[PDB]
């Protein structure tokens, strides 16, 4: 369904953009084609609407849910508060702290594309496939959002 | 199920609905965080979840507080709860008229105490300037409860009694 992928970018976007801008943390997976089901279950299961305000709210600070994190599953926030694996990379910049970690560890063992926001520096960052993408434009993030979730690669690869 | 293996499926969960009240409350109330929490029942109520964002949420008291927090895109307005999820919240509730409601109290008694004149709802309140727990049914008003009454009203008005040794087992219901 393009319809709600295109939703679900437009959520990501508009709530990490709020966010980044008060250095609010925050630390949303993406499941893709390998399950999630056992780290959804460690969390608080809402199996709620994605909407933008719902995003925000999740993650304000020293709240319930902010601890932990937002695992998106279908078309659902199927839960909050979710724990993930930490990465022991040692290439990973020393001003990074746990939740780039948790971001960059669960991209190792799953496809999920997982969007975090520094609670130091407000800066955006991607992980995929055991690799982290650092503080990255709002070009870029829609860019990579576009690629990655919605499904119409048609196009020639090269391109 | 996922609630527990007490009772029926509906009994399980509007005990965990009672539990979730009675928590995201006490947490609101020792801050003063003002909420608006309205459960309906066997009167419609889609029109003003029509008026909020919707959520189609799975209860747990973790998410109403969430949802309270003041100053965020969801606090401002109702939560309204049908059938057994969180349906919206930022919900506008009518407004009651009545003089007989204390200036004292502010807009959410006053539109706890309006939706329950055209509705079968419970819908508790939450003050932030007192931190006290009210409630509303019928077109009354139950102000600044305990513990203990909310406890009492809540089970009588939430839980439907059902037979003992028919709850424990499930019924088909298409899956
Ligand atoms: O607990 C409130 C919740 O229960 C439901 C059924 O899931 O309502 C049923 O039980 C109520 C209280 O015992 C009754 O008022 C109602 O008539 C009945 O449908 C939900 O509708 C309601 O939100
Ligand atoms: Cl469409
Ligand atoms: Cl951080
Ligand atoms: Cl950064
Ligand atoms: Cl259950
Ligand atoms: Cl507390
Ligand atoms: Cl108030
Ligand atoms: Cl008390
Ligand atoms: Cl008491």
């Amino acid at each position: 369904i393009e319809r709600e992928q295109h939703h679900l970018i437009e959520s990501i976007e508009k709530s990490t953009q709020y966010m980044a801008k008060r250095r609010i943390g925050a630390l949303i997976s993406v499941a893709r084609d390998t399950g999630m089901d056992d780290y959804i279950e460690t969390g608080i299961p809402l199996n709620a609407k994605i909407s933008s305000q719902l995003l925000i709210n999740i993650f304000i600070p020293n709240t319930p849910l902010h601890d932990g994190a937002v695992i998106i599953k279908g078309n659902e926030i199927a839960s909050a508060a979710s724990a993930l694996p930490l990465s022991d990379s040692p290439f990973l910049s020393k001003e990074l702290g746990t939740r780039h970690r948790a971001a960059l560890g669960i991209s190792e063992v799953t496809d999920s594309i997982t969007i975090v926001v520094s609670e130091e520096t407000g800066g955006i960052s991607l992980t995929k496939g055991g690799e982290l993408f650092r503080d990255v434009s709002e070009e870029e993030l829609h860019k990579i959002l576009l690629k990655e979730l919605v499904t119409v690669a048609k196009k020639p690869s090269i391109f």
